């Protein structure tokens, strides 16, 4: 018992910058700082923007702020705390059945507004800051207008699907692939987030 180890915190290591005319990834913390921050849970770095790049000791993926909550996937974060300036912060939402978790949005982040447009022309933002057109095909599915090898999408779970006006429509969860080629994406609809927020 005395030697039982503790899982580290999720650490914000960068962001997908969407503030200007050009989307691009920025790293804000390197690997050594990330490992140390994961162990302490103390992250004094300034946070900006809507889409964060996040890491554990073993995985890297995305997290998206909507309605003052930073949301990501359970298959990436598990039940982990997130590092913050005052120490680790416990999840405020956890739903393994939806593959969804959330923490209070960090100070300095900006939140996306849930979409109320009813529009099916969407855009997926990847961890490499690609903005991919996606046609909505159901409550939780959308098709890529140009298929991609699944390599292209690996590490983008937790990122947003957006409407033409930049509202959040969903959180990217899984790639739908045949023979390694992604022709569609599965996502957590923002309404499911809004319900989880009871
Ligand atoms: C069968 C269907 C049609 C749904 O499609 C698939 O399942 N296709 C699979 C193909 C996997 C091959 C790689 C695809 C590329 C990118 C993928 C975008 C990402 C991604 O980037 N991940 S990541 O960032 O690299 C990682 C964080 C570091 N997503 C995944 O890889 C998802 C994880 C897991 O699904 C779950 N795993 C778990 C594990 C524990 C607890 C709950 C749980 N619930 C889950 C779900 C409930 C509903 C849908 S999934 C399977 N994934 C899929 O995509
Ligand atoms: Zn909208």
């Amino acid at each position: 018992m005395a030697s039982m180890k503790k899982k580290g915190s999720v650490v914000i290591v960068g962001r997908i910058n969407l503030s200007g005319d050009t989307a691009y990834a920025q790293q804000t913390r390197g690997e050594e700082g990330c490992q140390e921050t994961s162990q302490t849970g103390r992250d004094k770095n300034q946070v900006e923007g809507e889409v964060q790049i996040v890491s554990t000791a073993t995985q890297t993926f995305l997290a998206t702020s909507i309605n003052g909550v930073l949301w990501t996937v359970y298959h990436g974060a598990g039940t982990r705390t997130i590092a913050s300036p005052k120490g680790p912060v416990t999840q405020m939402y956890t739903n393994v059945d939806k593959d969804l978790v959330g923490w209070q949005a960090p100070q300095g982040s900006r939140s996306l507004t849930p979409c109320t447009c009813g529009s099916s022309d969407l855009y997926l933002v990847t961890r490499h800051a690609d903005v991919i057109p996606v046609r909505r095909r159901g409550d939780s599915r959308g098709s890529l207008l140009s298929p991609r090898p699944i390599s292209y999408l690996k590490g983008s779970s937790g990122g947003p699907l957006l409407c033409p006006a930049g509202h959040a429509v969903g959180i990217f969860r899984a790639a739908v692939s045949t023979r390694g080629v992604a022709k569609a994406v599965d996502f957590i609809p923002v309404e499911s987030l809004e319900t989880t927020m009871r």
